[PDB]
């Protein structure tokens, strides 16, 4: 049933954008075609987490009729939902150009498919963008909300691009970082501390994927206010930081064929849990051998990675992250349910596609 | 004048964003100071057409205190730097889309040493998210802000759409398949004047053009007061002739007085030069360009600039350019009826566009 709507407003928005484009930029039968097939591809196949939300949220919050309400806030909520998803498809699109990704979602990336060069792909992301300002003011033209919600939806957005600049820079040097000058990897990894960890995946995930499907279902459900934000946001970033933990630690120990996507942070040097996490406990005998192999596509340099993560117990470091969360993630959802009962079930709901995902 | 007190807030927006970031955002001294640099390499060193149209718009209109002027001349200010910031957006990606090695007279962003194109992508989009952070700062209590931030992500929307035009324009349109690989273009049955004005129209007339002319009558609370069809048939023919110009200077002009390093034979683009050459060549001509077009080797690009020079693609050009005067000067006394002041500040414009040497 959530869906189900859910798959309705697609389909209307992909035939709003698609015919907008026929009727007032000149754009030919051909290039439409292209735009459904990219349209498709990069926004669907997912699980839809962060769309699903909204709507989610939106019925939680709706109790604060001749149905006409619900249709219409329901609605907005699969709109918002979409613009989350497009959102998304964006980031993905242009996240898999920057990590030299080779599939995802048991697919080629964007800019991996055959007639899709990189330029286009580049751009395609950018398209991506825009349709979401797009989808916006065609159906929220006449809500007092609008507003608000596209400053808020563009904060996120600045924020996201902000934390993958962290993401990006994180094996570099940063006292080395400049312009005008050429820079290898690190090779003391001495600023993948815990710390540096935990800023980059504030901001390059818990902003967008945890705060912002709650914000959009309470402005289209007009009920922003009757929520503790500070809690709010403390629930957002704790559940944010987890999923992006969970989302490193299957890069290394998930079989591709589950995860959808080859796992490339070994390779790409990244600032991953299981980096900093190993660094931070291990021997000078084990920082040493980790030195050697990491930040290399070699097959078994990258297997020696893996058994030095294991070794060192990072899956039994992971279980008690999990279950230190988990304790906070409870305490804050009662603090939410004393004035805000209906909220705080929409995000146990939430909790519940997070907590020890399969993914 | 006005360039003193543009650079002026250009200060103000950067003081405003780095330091939000280092406040609000927990980032440290060092990406800092690589974002300054960033956004001054990027943003700054150009001509700022686009960016002094608005606050000309604004300051030809206050009319039809004084605390109001300087208000009023600020928010000018701001809106400039919003559509200068989308440019410079725009030129990063661009330049990694079409594999450029300069701009004005610097290494192209994604090519200075210590940018990864990674960073570059994704410094082209902090750039983009720019646009709105100072909007929404600046702006926050002025009834303008939701007309001024719709009509500003239109316009960047119909850039995107023309860029696609743009890098798309080399392919058979009939075997776009994401699923599917293929060359370039092999008969160029698509190089038509037509296509041409499209990809121009879109990817150029409206940012370049008609966006500077919009804001500069929002901030003027101005707007409903000029022809809006008029505005537009000038803002997009202006816009045209302005991409024609750019491709011409990318073939003809000397790198040093451009900047940069010509593209758009090696990449196959669809310019001014190519379609109106393939419009009037014998098959003999048609031949020796598809033999010599697309192709980085140095001497089927110096083919191709003999090609164009002995097909009198020059004389098209003065044709075209003067065809184009013609029709901009009737548009401009058409808007001169009702709208004095504006189209004023619609010739200034167009006076730092016809037969720039930029
Ligand atoms: C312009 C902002 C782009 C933000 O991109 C992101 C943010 C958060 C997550 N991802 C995709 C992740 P994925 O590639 O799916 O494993 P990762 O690259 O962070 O591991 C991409
Ligand atoms: C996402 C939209 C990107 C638009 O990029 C553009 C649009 C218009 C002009 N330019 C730069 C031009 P330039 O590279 O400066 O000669 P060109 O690439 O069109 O020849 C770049
Ligand atoms: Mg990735
Ligand atoms: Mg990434
Ligand atoms: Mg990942
Ligand atoms: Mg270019
Ligand atoms: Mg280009
Ligand atoms: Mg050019």
């Amino acid at each position: 049933m959530p869906m189900q709507m859910f798959m309705q407003v697609y389909d209307e928005i992909q035939m709003f954008l698609l015919e907008e484009l026929e009727l007032k930029f000149d754009m030919d039968p051909n290039r439409v075609r292209y735009l459904r097939k990219m349209m498709d591809t990069t926004c669907l196949g997912g699980k839809y987490n962060r769309g699903l939300t909204v709507i989610d949220v939106a019925e939680s919050l709706l109790s604060l009729d001749d149905g006409a309400r619900r249709k219409r806030v329901l609605h907005d909520a699969c709109v918002c939902g979409w613009m989350i998803e497009f959102l998304q498809a964006h980031y993905l699109v242009e996240d898999d150009i920057m990590d030299n990704s080779v599939t995802r979602r048991g697919k080629p990336c964007w800019y991996r498919h055959p007639d899709v060069t990189v330029q286009c792909a580049i751009n395609d992301g950018l398209l991506l963008k825009s349709w979401t300002h797009m989808m916006a003011m065609h159906f929220f033209a006449d809500r007092p909300f609008l507003q608000d919600l596209l400053c808020r939806f563009n904060r996120v957005d600045y924020t996201t691009a902000v934390g993958q600049l962290y993401d990006v820079t994180s094996m570099f040097d940063s006292n080395k970082l400049d312009p005008d000058v050429s820079q290898p990897t690190t090779t003391d990894f001495a600023e993948f501390t815990l710390s540096n960890y935990k800023r980059i995946v504030k901001y390059k995930t818990a902003y967008y994927t945890y705060l912002l499907p709650l914000v959009m279902g309470l402005i289209v459900s007009e009920a922003l206010p009757t929520v503790d934000m500070g809690v709010t946001e403390e629930l957002a970033m704790l559940m944010g930081e987890y999923f992006q933990v969970q989302d490193d630690v299957m890069d290394c120990f998930t079989p591709p064929e589950r995860l959808g996507k080859v796992g490339t942070d070994i390779q790409d040097a990244k600032c991953s849990w299981l980096a900093v996490t190993f660094l931070a406990k291990a021997s000078s005998a084990q920082v040493a051998e980790f030195k050697a192999n990491y930040g290399s596509g070699d097959s078994e340099k990258v297997a020696t990675v893996r058994r030095l993560y294991e070794e060192a117990d990072l899956q039994g470091d992971y279980v008690a992250y999990e279950a230190a969360v988990a304790e906070q993630v409870k305490e804050l959802i009662e603090k939410l349910r004393l004035c805000s009962p209906g909220f705080a079930a929409s995000v146990e709901t939430l909790w519940g596609k997070t907590y020890k995902r399969q993914k």
